[PDB]
This record gives structure tokens, sequence and C-alpha cells, in this order.
């Protein structure tokens, strides 16, 4: 048949704050909204993906965003979603994307630029990789 296929991101930042794994209020309105709304569509999976930067091993990477990603698949499930179509993986830094720009535009600034500030500044440059993705696929 014909399907539509949607990627909501939400930032661990916005999830977690500073936090590992404990989904702020806000976060829990957001997706307590989604879940209303997935039950009120011609849904046919549910996958939720959590996604990490690459400072961090593979096996550290996998379990922590798989942790989280089984939190905000936690919350869908609490919210309505049924677990028959729900899922959780934890992706890690496999598909992570700011490496490079990162290293790249921190670099571009070693004037005795703190050398400890540039690693900050990399830490909060590849923040973009650290989030869950909830991509759900429906029936048109």
């Amino acid at each position: 048949p014909q399907y539509v296929d949607e990627t909501i991101s939400l930032s661990a930042k916005t999830l977690f704050g500073f936090d590992k794994d404990s989904l702020r209020a806000e976060a829990q309105d957001n997706l307590k909204v989604l879940a209303q709304r997935l039950s009120r569509t011609n849904i046919q999976s549910v996958r939720v993906e959590g996604h990490t930067d690459f400072m961090g091993s593979d096996k550290y990477n996998q379990a922590l965003s798989e942790r989280r990603a089984y939190v905000v698949a936690n919350n869908l499930v609490s919210n309505g979603v049924p677990v028959s179509r729900i899922s959780a993986v934890g992706l890690g830094e496999s598909q992570a994307q700011m490496t490079q720009v990162c290293e790249a535009e921190v670099a571009k600034l070693g004037a005795k630029v703190s050398k400890a500030k540039k690693r900050e500044a990399l830490i909060a440059c590849i923040e973009p990789d650290r989030r869950v993705d909830v991509k759900i696929r429906s029936i048109v």
C-alpha cells in the first residue's frame, strides 16, 4: 500500500537535560501528545532509535543509546502506543554526522584557545548526534 514515514528527532538535551535517562517533564508532555496522535493514525511501526556522538566506546554508546531509546519507547507505550508495533534500538555512534565538521570547526581556533575550551566546544558542536529519533511508518 501507500506509506508515509515520519521521523521525530528529540535531542538528548531536551529529553534528559544533563541526566542519563530521566525524562524532563516538558519532554513527557510532548511525547504524550505524540502518542495520542499515533493512536489516531493508521500506523504500522513505531521504531525508536537512540543515537550518541563519537565520545564513547562502541559498547558504551550502544548501551546508553538503547536505554535512552527504551525510556522514550516506554513513555509512548505508557501513553497508548501499542506494544505490538513499537521497538527501541540503540544505534550508538554508528550514524554520527558531526565528528568531521566539528573537529575541523574547533581546530580552526588554536590561538591558545584554552586547549580545554576546544574540547568543550567539541562536545557542544557534536550535540546533534546526541538524540532519540522516533520513526513512524503509516499507511496512506
